[PDB]
């Protein structure tokens, strides 16, 4: 068991069109989420939101209030959303109790509660990626499938773009104080998606996804891999193209 | 008829690293390549290739030996492949004539000749985009299609880069001193592409574009482009491109 995190600063829209490939892979891009028996988290300054992953491997994993939260557990003001992008694993928020397989997803609600983490096979491991952001107060837990999620087609062949929208921790479905959270899944032969969180997942690992960022007519980019998150700004645009189709999650708070 | 030219520097990668977007639009797209009664042409000091186009409508056009030249005709020293993609036309250089239709291609060797562009008919307009570098010694022209071309399919659905590529001007085809130049055409649903090498994109819906990528591996940077434009592709970069849609683009090369 070992939690690590960082703090990331926020941006002006004016600085950040100088930045340099290493610039922008350091403060947006998050290459280290998933290690075993460890918690990886980035605390953004943007909406003070919190990234981070989980990988239990023989272990039980806690989420362990870090100091920025001034606080004696994570939840003790905030909420959290959690996806699973591994193998079966269970979730425990005080003596409430949750198992989640591939692609389902767990909102959290405020509380003084112990929340581990745990695989139920440690061949196959569970891999939780979380976002969290402050909550001012409680709502009830409430683990959330696609079978729950309110689902959007769009795209097309032509256009490289083809994808299931799966809106699942968002409004329509249940409350929550500022968080949503989905999950858009690209068809085969799609690459386009045409402050927010994105993490990228279910591509191979010879493929890279370049994300685009940056204010409209002066963009940037950032290349990625599959189990890599990245930090997108209020001010900039938040496209991908891919050179395989993928899954993605996005997160996002504030107003 | 009108002649537009412009010389474009080389670039050293340690200062193109820190280029804003107005600078890389300045220095490596070719935005005007075909406009009505004129000849558009850069002059790039990568490898000193020129690159243009010449859409003839209801006139003959002249291709002049521009002043970097130096010389009486634009041919004395050079060679050129040509590529029609826009309605049929012909090209004359001296005595010769060729009948050029869509995706259709020419080499013309040196020697001092005139050359002329013209379309069949005005309401189709032929559409001449050509590259052209040094030559030391003549080779006989040709015309080449797309039926006389080494054809390698590529790519897959699934890498959304399935595509023919069309190997017209090279040497398995015939002999030039330097300059190659081939066709390669996107599969439906397809978008990506893949020394100093040009990108001319094209048969890409007016309301679509394409990411062109640039810069040293680990620095690497975009343009955003349309149908109907070229991009100078420095030795030192990549060259990958991802538009919104499919499309087909021609590349020419020289160097060494």
């Amino acid at each position: 068991m070992k939690t690590n995190y960082e703090i990331r600063y926020a941006a002006h829209p004016e600085d950040a069109k100088s930045y340099d490939t290493t610039r922008i892979r350091r403060d947006f891009l998050i290459e280290k989420i998933f290690v075993p028996n460890e918690v990886n988290m980035v605390y953004s300054m943007y909406d003070r939101m919190v990234v981070g992953g989980a990988l239990p491997v023989g272990e039980v994993l806690t989420l362990e209030a870090i100091d920025p939260l001034k606080a004696p557990f994570f939840l003790t003001r905030r909420e959290m959303g959690i996806y699973n992008v591994g193998g079966p694993g269970i979730v425990k928020a005080g003596d409430a109790e949750f198992e989640l397989d591939y692609k389902e997803a767990l909102y959290l609600g405020s509380g003084d509660r112990v929340v581990t983490f745990e695989s139920k096979d440690a061949a196959h491991p569970a891999k939780f990626y979380f976002n969290s952001l402050t909550a001012h107060r409680n709502y009830p837990d409430r683990k959330v499938t696609k079978a729950d999620a309110v689902v959007a087609e769009m795209g097309s062949l032509e256009g490289s773009n083809h994808r299931n929208i799966n809106k699942m921790l968002v409004n329509q479905v249940l409350p929550t104080c500022q968080l949503q959270m989905g999950m858009t899944e690209l068809a085969p032969g799609s690459v386009w998606n045409t402050m927010e969180a994105y993490f990228y997942f279910e591509i191979p690992e010879d493929h890279a996804i370049c994300h685009f960022m940056g204010e409209v007519g002066e963009t940037r980019h950032v290349w990625m891999k599959g189990d890599q998150a990245v930090l997108s700004p209020e001010w900039s645009i938040h496209s991908a193209a891919a050179t395989h189709n993928y899954t993605f999650i996005w997160g996002m708070g504030g107003e």
